[PDB]
């Protein structure tokens, strides 16, 4: 099967972490696939073996357990992490490296330097990669990362327009010449729908990928009820040309970067979560497709809330039975068991549920 198997029975959830530490225990295993067939192996997964092997190794131990998931390597597709043992090999081809208008190498941080998207030799290496985890290893497909960070106009200051012109179709090509090495049976994720104000990112890449993703729902600079409700269409559009939709939420704006909630105790971060989960929820429903996933913690560290549960993914969903009405800035989705009410305004929400 090429998609996840997906049902409507209880909220469909994913799973986007990594494990920073080491691999997943045996429990760990049993909850994340007792909950959800899609998962999401962030860089960094399986600690010091690094990503490549930790992946690999985590999905043959998830797909072990139930051999119908669907695990993901996540490969950003800009920059160059210390976390892989390809950035090894990213290191020792200087020809590569992007270099700005001033000759100065392209550096997002100190240790993360940015890949020139325009190269072809740059792009064969970055899908080889690609290609030996999903071809020639566990992984279902990998999850391209950072195009929102590609296509920031604010490169064409450090570029030029020429250089930027040439990377954004580099990315295009990117996705098109991953998707020629990885076969028709596998999945490209990509991180993508982004709404800013005066600068909405959509589903702008839908030829060749299957997945994509809504990081920043109700959050960052997605805050306004103007982005949100952009971010509910673009989920509802994107599920209804037979997409899969990660619909990434957060407990009331907090995340890993957020220092006063992450020093709070666990138990306060967790009543914190249980307490908020409804507007994010609902939100979600309101615009759910099918092979739509709702994901709902504070960062993508497995420890980040990644393993919580909440009653809410227990109770019975059920088919959807209208579509998303909007009312201003109230919206509203019927299902079998479950009425959905929330409003952007004033990020007040209600789920009946039946």
């Amino acid at each position: 099967d090429y998609y996840p198997e997906f049902s409507w029975k209880t909220v469909p959830v994913a799973f986007h972490f990594a494990k920073r530490n080491g691999l997943m225990t045996d429990k760990e295993l049993d909850f994340v696939t007792s909950h959800s067939n899609f998962i999401v192996l962030e860089k960094g997964h399986g600690g010091d073996i690094r990503t490549e092997k930790g992946i690999d190794n985590e999905a043959q131990r998830i797909k072990d357990i139930n051999p119908k998931a669907k695990v993901v390597f996540y490969w950003n597709a800009f920059l160059d992490y210390n976390l892989y043992d390809a950035h090894k090999e990213y290191e020792n081809h200087k020809e590569w490296w992007l270099k700005k208008l001033d000759g100065n190498y392209d550096y997002k941080s100190a240790k993360v330097k940015r890949y020139d998207l325009s190269n072809p030799a740059f792009r064969k290496w970055w899908v080889s990669i690609a290609k030996k985890a999903v071809v020639d290893g566990h992984a279902d497909g990998v999850f391209m990362d950072a195009f929102i960070q590609v296509i920031n106009k604010g490169n064409i200051e450090l570029w030029g327009q020429k250089k930027y012109d040439a990377i954004q179709q580099g990315l295009k090509d990117l996705i098109a010449e991953t998707r020629a090495a990885i076969g028709e049976d596998h999945l490209i994720v990509y991180n993508g729908i982004r709404s800013i104000p005066n600068r909405n990112v959509g589903n702008d890449f839908p030829e060749h990928t299957d997945a994509v993703m809504i990081e920043h729902f109700a959050n960052f600079q997605s805050k306004s009820k103007e982005s949100m409700l952009q971010d509910i269409l673009e989920m509802e559009k994107a599920g209804k040309t037979g997409k899969i939709v990660v619909f990434k939420a957060w407990p009331n704006e907090h995340s890993w970067i957020d220092k006063n909630f992450m020093a709070k105790p666990l138990q306060e971060k967790r009543k914190i979560a249980r307490a908020n989960i409804t507007f994010p929820l609902a939100a979600f429903l309101a615009g759910a497709q099918e092979n739509s996933y709702f994901i709902y913690n504070w960062g993508y560290r497995m420890d980040d809330g990644g393993l919580e549960w909440y009653p809410e993914l227990d109770k019975s969903l059920g088919k959807p039975l209208n579509e998303m009405k909007v009312h201003n800035w109230e919206l509203t989705r019927n299902y079998e068991h479950a009425s959905v009410w929330l409003n952007l305004a004033t990020k007040e929400a209600k789920i009946n549920w039946k």
